[PDB]
């Protein structure tokens, strides 16, 4: 399932959230953010304009009106 | 010339343009955003503070006090 | 010493600064982005939440309050 | 096959090759996009294929080398 | 090594080989988050890793061959 | 030459090889930024280069070996 899948991406990957503004940033571990942030593209969150991975960063682009913060808290209850 | 291979690589790359607040967001197919992204860098768009490129994404920071719609509706014309 | 590989490490990597809204745009020369950021990461800048990197450019996302441009001074004062 | 051939034309700026790798060399940026569109098609002497930047290893399968492999993407 | 084991588990989509190459799969985005695991763990016989999206090449130390590293980590 | 072994003295932790490839170890995310400099110095020899994040692996042109095409890099 795309929920368990969800949870359970996050739970290994997510090593904190963040957030500035419109931004969630993700952290994961070492070569980790490609991995996190292509699975969160494709679970199709209406609230997530967009995604880029570097390597162990994601910054999340929430769609207006939603915040970054919103959108950081959002994910960690998927946790 | 530039303005034709800027037209030929937005209308072959760009699969959908998007924005939220300072941030033009730029979805291209598999691999393609190191490719678009380096191409718009290197036109030289005032409007443009830098660019980023993930995977199938690319963050276009806006020059204040442009927006991110505004930028991504330029890059559209483009097409 | 940290502050004496930070001053090299910006020395020799940081083509120019620029910013807009909370994002401060670091360039560097080519592939220069990946590894500029990832010791920026790991000198501990409090008012950085992260920073993502591409091929020669970074976008470091400013702890609120503070800004992008604020940040960018703060980063060219170590050069 | 026809997608492929459109995406060497304005992708590949050269092919190389030693041993069993075949080396493609693309504007910036275009790597990962000509390599992703390799693996897609899945031709079964590609073992696997790495995009950096600029270039693409592509390894070819035992017995073929990486000459008769960029031959291939060459000729397309 | 249980935790390169559980990371096996979750990331090897497939492996495959060519001469001293062994080639890891992933899904998409997967392969820096593997390779630089396998990295860390630093075994003699891997004289470095690459990592692309979704493929690794490891290059097996001579005179060992990629389809006996891909073995290996196949086992695990 | 001379920019080169400045970017080699500051970015090479390490160099190997195995069959036709010199890999170089660098700090990390130093690959592409390494390799993009080595890559326009346009050497003969060098088949292609392709970065990951902290890992180049530099193919040789045959038939030199990727062990000496690493000891001109290490020269260096
Ligand atoms: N955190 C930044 C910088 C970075 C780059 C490479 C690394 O290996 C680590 C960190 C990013 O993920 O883009
Ligand atoms: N869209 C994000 C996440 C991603 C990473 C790798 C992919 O293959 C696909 C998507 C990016 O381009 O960085
Ligand atoms: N400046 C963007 C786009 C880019 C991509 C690849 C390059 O080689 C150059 C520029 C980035 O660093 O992501
Ligand atoms: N040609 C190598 C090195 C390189 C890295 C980054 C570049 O922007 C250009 C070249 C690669 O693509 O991996
Ligand atoms: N398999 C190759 C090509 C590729 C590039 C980008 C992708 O999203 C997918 C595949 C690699 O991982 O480098
Ligand atoms: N050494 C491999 C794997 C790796 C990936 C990401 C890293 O941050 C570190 C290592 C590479 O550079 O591709
Ligand atoms: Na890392
Ligand atoms: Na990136
Ligand atoms: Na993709
Ligand atoms: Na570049």
């Amino acid at each position: 399932g795309t929920r368990e899948k969800l949870r359970k991406m996050l739970d290994d990957l997510l090593v904190s959230v963040d957030h500035s503004g419109n931004i969630a940033v993700l952290r994961t571990p070492p070569g980790g953010a490609p991995f996190l942030a292509s699975f969160i593209d494709r679970v199709g969150m209406e609230e997530v304009v967009g995604t880029i991975a570097g390597d162990d960063t994601v910054f999340v682009l929430a769609r207006d009106p939603m915040t970054g913060q919103e959108l950081g808290e959002f994910l960690s209850q998927r946790r």
